[PDB]
């Protein structure tokens, strides 16, 4: 028969058969996947940065990392740009992220001290040990990526091909009234201060009194993007605020001018545009998470690193809107939405209580995620490459909602037309359908980018979709034909991910079977506790005796998936306070305990062994521990559930208690006045064909902009003005009014050629 071990032989992984280019050309080709034709960069050049950001100079000499000279793509001769990611592990480099084979001897050690049997302390073995043979974390493989590239396509043209929403009946206005119940919005920033508007560019937004941070702050080691591969967004702070200002700057100038000379400008501006085009290309990121070992080549998972300048823009717009805007179903009544949603603090509870209570069906809803309740089965929905099924107009609905009921107060809008082209005509054409660097080919996006800027809200709007027409056909159960036809109506894919059936039942009586624990005794547990496996937004609930509440324990299966393939620590940053690693450890062990660990008798107290082991090692050693685990949440690969808390990583019976204390939810902020009602009422409402445009002035602006010329945007505006002027309530109607007053001024696009559909032709010039 076969050799079988206890503590599985090294993996070596197989041979990446698409290493080269010339190999990943023909694959794609091969499979009717789009190579686009090569477009070529200016090299990257030095200059002062006294001089093309003049206000942020004096910030070097009093992030805010700034460069004394920045790097910009304006040189002389051109280039065409590589992008080579390292996949680790491979062939050639087999340990590069190893198993806990520590974690589990010990779990075998500690199960065989314990006196006789139990089949459920052995379950934890056979579990951990199953995944450490079915699974490796790495890179993946080019063939990986290749192959999810063609997934998505068969996802975005084949079966059943991505349908833009305008033409099936829905409008900016009557997707942004359901986007009204499903991701309530507010006035942006957040805690102080308030008011600054998108009049103004990126370069503003560090304002001096008597200095103030209003840029939406993102993290500094990820992957700069197009034109600086190779660097981090940290090492291009400055060269990241640079482009945006050219960028915008230079299309106020071509907007500020429109006609004038035969709209001799279209030229021009298909010109800047092409100009601009790797600004619409994302580097092919390899992600690095736990996959199985047999579709080692036949998955791995993509990020669209998009371009900094693009992310800065795009998230300008939504990031100080999204983020003090905290509502969702544990804060307001109907709302099905998930979003900031955290289970610990009271979190779960709720959720299972709202789970419990008799009404139905209801639905939940994050991002590409949608849960629901039906005939008393939990469903949890999902889907297929959420991030695919995205076309160029879904987002440029998306970016309407947020403009019209974030940048906007009572109607009027507060921002330029700059920004209004920018966001319903340029950054879905950026960003939806545009293309990526693998290796030195330029191949092909299909839909949205995984990962990329603005991808939540995207992703929200396509689910907020399937729930409409969900309650539309009386709302139908998950599992039926009917359900199912909804994909073939909307063109957006889904599976159904888990469904756990008689679903109140299970949760209550997780109350009457909870073992003593951590939670229910304040003892060390010697028995499982048992759970529903609700997966909600990875999450499952079980109850606590010492609470007298439901707490969250991280999935089962997600557990022990993480416990066998600990993540790596990318820049060792050589730091050796003799500990770097054993400190490192702790954090590993006792985070995993903390999300739900301490549920798990043997994996609990294995975790404990091997803290407590690097813990004794490192105060002997002389490291010291304390002041490196004060920002722990930064560096576990589940913190941040943990964010915001300031809580110490000890993981006794107290902070388990004191992390899941019931807290009040924080108070609700909607810009408009609070809808008490719910989904089902828009949704039939508003399949009658008549609807208020609760946007005012704006929404008109933006209808104009959109359905309208690209350079013709100051005219656009212009003319809905006028038009919100004549009166004589409904927006079918209106909307034709504007659009006559679009024809008889002459600027309205041509059918099929959108100002969207312009912009992405002149976003790949080649020629």
């Amino acid at each position: 028969d076969v050799e079988e071990l206890l503590i599985p032989k090294v993996w070596v992984p197989p041979e990446d058969p698409l290493a080269s280019p010339s190999r990943l050309a023909k694959f794609l080709r091969e499979n009717g996947y789009k190579v686009l034709q090569p477009r070529s960069l200016p090299e990257n050049e030095e200059y002062e940065t006294d001089q093309i950001l003049p206000d942020l100079a004096w910030m070097r000499q009093i992030g805010a990392v700034l460069k004394p000279t920045l790097s910009l793509p304006i040189g002389d001769q051109e280039y065409f740009p590589k992008y080579y990611p390292t996949h680790r592990p491979s062939k050639e480099k087999p340990n590069a992220y190893p198993p806990d084979i520590a974690l589990l001897k010990q779990m075998i050690y500690l199960f065989l001290q314990v006196p006789e049997a139990n089949e459920g302390l052995k379950d934890e073995v056979t579990l951990l040990t199953q995944n450490i043979r079915d699974k490796a974390y790495g890179s993946g493989t080019y063939m990986g990526q290749a192959n999810r590239l063609v997934a998505m396509k068969e996802v975005a043209t084949g079966r059943n091909p991505n349908k833009d929403p305008l033409k099936l009946g829905y409008t900016f206005e009557s997707i942004a009234q359901l986007l009204d119940i499903t991701l309530p919005v507010g006035p942006p920033g957040e805690d102080d201060k308030p008011w600054v508007p998108l009049t103004r560019v990126p370069s503003r937004m560090l304002v001096l009194t008597g200095v103030e941070d209003y840029l939406p702050k993102i993290n500094l080691k990820s992957s700069s993007g197009l034109p600086y591969v190779g660097r981090t967004k940290g090492e291009t702070i400055g060269e990241m605020i640079a482009i945006s200002n050219q960028f915008l700057r230079e299309l106020s100038t071509l907007l500020k001018q429109g006609a004038g000379t035969k709209g001799s400008n279209k030229k021009k501006l298909l010109s800047m545009l092409s100009d601009y085009w790797y600004l619409s290309c994302g580097l092919l990121f390899p992600k690095a998470e736990r996959y199985d070992k047999s579709t080692w080549l036949t998955k791995t998972r993509n990020i669209w690193s998009a371009p900094s300048p693009t992310h800065l823009m795009i998230s300008m717009i939504t990031w100080p809107v999204m983020s003090n805007s905290p509502n969702n179903v544990l804060n307001i009544e109907g709302c099905p939405s998930l979003y900031k949603f955290n289970p610990f603090r009271g979190g779960l509870n709720r959720i299972v209580e709202w789970i419990l209570a008799p009404e139905e069906p209801k639905a939940l809803v994050y991002a590409d995620n949608i849960y629901i309740v039906h005939s008393n089965t939990w469903y949890s929905i999902d889907l297929e490459k959420g991030e695919a099924n995205c076309t160029r107009q879904h987002m440029q609905a998306a970016m309407y909602y947020i403009l019209t009921r974030g940048w906007s107060d009572n109607g009027d809008p507060m921002f330029n037309q700059t920004w209004a082209t920018f966001a319903m005509n340029i950054a879905p054409a950026l960003v939806v359908d545009s293309s990526c660097l693998i290796m030195n080919l330029q191949i092909k996006t299909y839909g949205q980018g995984s990962g990329n800027a603005a991808t939540f809200i995207n992703n929200h709007l396509l689910s907020t979709l399937v729930l409409d027409q969900w309650n539309l056909m009386r709302q139908p159960r998950p599992d039926s034909e009917e359900f199912k036809s909804i994909e073939d109506k909307l063109g957006i894919n889904f599976k159904i991910e888990r469904s756990i059936d008689d679903i109140r039942g299970k949760l209550r009586q997780l109350v009457l079977l909870a073992q003593p624990g951590y939670l229910s005794g304040g003892v060390e547990p010697e028995q499982s506790s048992p759970t529903v496996e609700l997966d909600l937004l990875g999450w499952s609930a079980t109850y606590s005796k010492d609470l007298g509440i439901y707490v969250p324990v991280l999935d089962k299966e997600r557990l022990f998936c993480s416990a066998a393939y600990p993540k790596g620590v990318e820049n060792k940053s050589l730091k050796s306070k003799v500990g770097i690693e054993q400190a490192y450890k702790v954090v590993r062990y006792e985070a995993l305990r903390l999300v739900g660990g301490w549920n798990y008798p043997l994996l609990n107290k294995a975790c404990k062994n091997n803290a407590g082991a690097a813990r004794r090692h490192l105060e002997a050693k002389g490291f010291p521990l304390d002041e490196f685990l004060a920002e722990w949440s930064e560096l576990s690969e589940f913190g941040e559930a943990f964010e915001g808390f300031n809580i110490k990583l000890t993981v006794t019976s107290e902070s388990l208690a004191e992390l899941n204390k019931p807290v009040p939810p924080k108070p609700p902020n909607v810009n408009r006045p609070v809808n008490t009602g719910g989904l089902k009422a828009v949704s039939n409402a508003l399949k009658t064909g008549r609807y208020r445009n609760e946007a005012g002035l704006s929404g008109l602006v933006l209808l104009a902009t959109a359905r309208s010329r690209l350079q013709d945007a100051v005219k656009a505006k212009a003319e809905a003005e006028k038009l919100h002027k004549s009166k004589p309530a409904d927006w079918f109607e209106r909307s034709e009014t504007l659009s006559d007053l679009l024809e008889k001024a002459d600027i309205a696009s041509k059918v099929a050629h959108s100002a969207l559909v312009e912009t992405s032709d002149a976003l790949e010039a080649v020629q």
